[PDB]
């Protein structure tokens, strides 16, 4: 079984570049 160890790690701190890389808050 499986789901939340790549819900939260694989989506919670991966999208870090595609949420940020797009409306660019400070890039």
């Amino acid at each position: 079984k499986k789901l939340s160890i790549y819900e939260r790690v694989a989506l919670f701190g991966v999208l870090g570049a595609a949420l940020i890389g797009a409306i660019a808050p400070k890039k």
